[PDB]
């Protein structure tokens, strides 16, 4: 009964249309995402890995309702834990393999920091988080294979805070892209 994309194209367009009101059907912008079917033909243009650290690759700019972007993930490479800003956050696997880590928020003492939650997302499994969820760690299972993920964020943000997992303290931090509609950025 889900619409199904038959390539990352389809789903950009079915994603102008389901968030150009104002009201964001999560289970169904999910579905939709986790329908499509990762084709690495279809995205190799947007997949710029480097060396030390996952990589983030603005695909979409989605009439200024949402970001697409997808994330590329080096042997052993993760993510600190951090919030995402008041908005929806969905994640889609497109290859390899990711561990979530769920935290739950830290109060104003320091603490070392309380997993909720832990899996791994599933080949072309979408999973959702925003802060109301928690705070969440991503990071590629694998030290000899990449992985490949599709964000889609909104609104977009472009900062957002990592925590310490040994006290909770935060720092807020600005987000950059490695490179837009396949081009590298300076
Ligand atoms: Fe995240």
């Amino acid at each position: 009964e889900v619409l199904k994309p038959r390539t990352l194209a389809d789903l950009i367009r079915i994603l102008h249309q389901l968030f150009a009101g104002d009201e964001v059907n999560v289970e169904e912008v999910q579905a939709i995402m986790e329908a499509y079917e990762s084709d690495p033909t279809e995205w190799a243009m947007y997949a710029k890995f480097d060396q030390y650290r996952y990589t983030r690759n603005l695909v979409d700019q989605g009439n200024g309702k949402f970001n697409l972007m997808i994330l590329c993930w080096g042997e052993g490479h993760g993510s600190s834990i951090h919030d995402h800003t008041n908005s929806h956050c969905f994640l889609k696997m497109l290859q390899g393999n990711l561990k979530e880590t769920l935290f739950a928020w830290p109060d104003k003492k320091s603490n070392e920091m309380v997993k909720k939650s832990e899996r791994v997302l599933r080949e072309n499994q979408c999973a959702y988080i925003n802060d109301s969820v928690g705070l969440h760690r991503v990071e590629n299972i694998s030290h000899t294979e990449p992985a490949v993920s599709l964000h889609l964020y909104s609104p977009p943000f472009d900062t957002c805070h990592a925590f310490d997992q040994r006290t909770g303290h935060k720092n807020k931090v600005t987000m950059t892209f490695h490179s837009k509609f396949g081009i590298r950025t300076p």
